[PDB]
């Protein structure tokens, strides 16, 4: 059992029926407020990724808003910029966007036209994967941008969702697995 | 010349969200590694020298914020707090509303996040009429913790937002009227 994955786990808490009746809420608030846990998760995230792709990738790509907090610093740690997907709204200028469900709701996620060049080569990164419904959203919305997704890697995943299925053929990544 | 490497990534787009609002965009700067690189080293080294060994944590406010705080708390070794938007957020929360320079908005924080004495720097990407980040201050307020400054990327100097966090502190890389 890799030391560094037990400093992200020990810092996950579970809050029940939150937002809604009969969902199990990860808090990853902990992870980043333990410089130690935050600092090992890019860095397993990192080196799985590196390994995996040799360093064959363009940008990655944070989702808003949770994911915010992991993809800078992802991207930093591989020499990498970061594009933003945000909620719909939130960018200015020429936008794609597309609407989806995730676990406990639904929204619409968005992109600036000229975020990536057809061709470039892309990972995406969130806290979470749950349906998978969020990720598969930005996957469309970078296809659109002709963008090759060579990866969706997140630090938490809830395998009962099913959202690694949903999200294939594209490969998905986690730190940590929850039923 | 790091300065002008995170100056020259900025693009800005008129009447965006609603007119009358000149919208920067910050995408840029997270787009290009050495523009993103120069800011938080910028922001860091501002800090270190300001505050010494004497800040327990920084403090991102949701969203945009969420880009640079952990970097930065990465950068000095601390841990980074969240402060979301009301509703997001799990647990016992304190919570408030505020107004910023094109909408109205609530902050909401965990009532565990900081113990009272706790100093704090804030961080967000953009300064305008400070409702954002004086909403936050007030939230830390009502934990007993100590903000030390504020600091953004960027600051939008006519919109008066230094003079709503007076007298705490506050230090922005670049400034637009
Ligand atoms: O796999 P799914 O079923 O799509 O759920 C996972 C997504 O849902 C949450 O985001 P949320 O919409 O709560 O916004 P936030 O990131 O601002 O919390 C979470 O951060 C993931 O992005
Ligand atoms: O100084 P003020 O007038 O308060 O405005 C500045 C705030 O407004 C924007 O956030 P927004 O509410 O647009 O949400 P976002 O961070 O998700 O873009 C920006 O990110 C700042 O946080
Ligand atoms: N169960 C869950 N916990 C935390 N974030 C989520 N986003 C979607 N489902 C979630
Ligand atoms: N003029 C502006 N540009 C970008 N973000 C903002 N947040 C508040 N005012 C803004
Ligand atoms: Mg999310
Ligand atoms: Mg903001």
């Amino acid at each position: 059992a890799d030391s560094e994955l037990q400093l992200v786990e020990q810092r996950i808490r579970s809050f029940p029926d939150f937002p809604t009746p009969g969902v199990v809420f990860r808090d990853i608030s902990p992870v980043l407020k333990d410089p130690a846990s935050f600092r090992a998760a890019i860095g397993l995230l990192a080196r799985h990724l590196k390994a995996t792709h040799g360093g064959r990738i363009d940008y990655i790509a944070g989702l808003d808003s949770r994911g915010f907090l992991f993809g800078p610093s992802l991207a930093q740690e591989l020499g990498l910029g970061c594009v933003l997907i945000r909620k719909r709204g939130k960018l200015p200028g020429p936008t794609l966007w597309a609407s989806y469900s995730l676990e406990y709701g639904k929204a619409e996620l968005e992109i600036q036209k000229d975020a990536l060049e057809p061709g470039q080569r892309v990972v995406v990164v969130d806290d979470l994967l749950a349906t998978g419904g969020t990720m598969n959203a930005a996957c469309e919305l970078l296809g659109r941008l002709q963008a090759e997704v060579l990866e969706c890697v997140s630090l938490v995943e809830l395998t009962s969702l099913k959202g690694r299925e949903k999200l294939a053929p594209v490969p998905f990544f986690s730190l940590l697995q929850y039923e």
